[PDB]
């Protein structure tokens, strides 16, 4: 599976579609699987939930949960683990992506990943970051 133009785009995102069983990845940038140490092939199709491990905070991913099924965003922060192993950091927001009639046709998926739980400045500079890169993706994924 060639890269698109789309899975260029230099930053961490998938993009997931909600009408197919278990609301699957069918976007993945070449970021996000330079991170994860997956191929395309391997995780297309899958539900972004193999990114979870034994240390992930339960609580958060029903937070994540709770907003996939309400159709709105969530910004948390949980440990994900890549291929082999490999904890780290991420610095998560979803948003659902709306039509021209306000219904929801996809899921973004943005990542900031590190080596630590953020807090303050560092948390605030990396919200904005990701916001802004949500914001160019639900751009480019309207003529999907
Ligand atoms: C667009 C999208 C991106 C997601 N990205 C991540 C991710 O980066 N890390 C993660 O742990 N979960 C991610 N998830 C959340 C899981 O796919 C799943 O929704 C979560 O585990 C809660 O559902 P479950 O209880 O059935 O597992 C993502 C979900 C969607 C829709």
């Amino acid at each position: 599976f060639l890269a698109t133009t789309l899975e260029r785009i230099e930053k961490n995102f998938v993009i997931t579609d909600p009408r197919l069983p278990d609301n699957p990845i069918i976007f993945a940038s070449d970021s996000f699987l330079q991170l994860t140490e997956y191929s395309r092939e391997e995780i297309l199709g899958r539900n972004c939930r193999f990114l979870q491990g034994p240390e992930t905070d339960r609580a958060t991913v029903r937070k994540i949960r709770d907003a996939i099924d309400n159709q709105t965003e969530v910004t948390v922060q949980l440990i994900n683990y890549t291929k082999s192993g490999k904890k780290f950091w991420n610095l998560f927001h979803l948003q659902p992506m709306r039509d021209q009639k306000g219904d929801v046709q996809y899921f973004i998926g943005v990542q900031l990943d590190g080596t630590e739980h953020v807090r303050d400045a560092a948390e605030r500079e990396g919200v904005m970051l990701i916001k802004k890169t949500a914001e160019n993706i639900d751009e480019a994924a309207k003529e999907l």
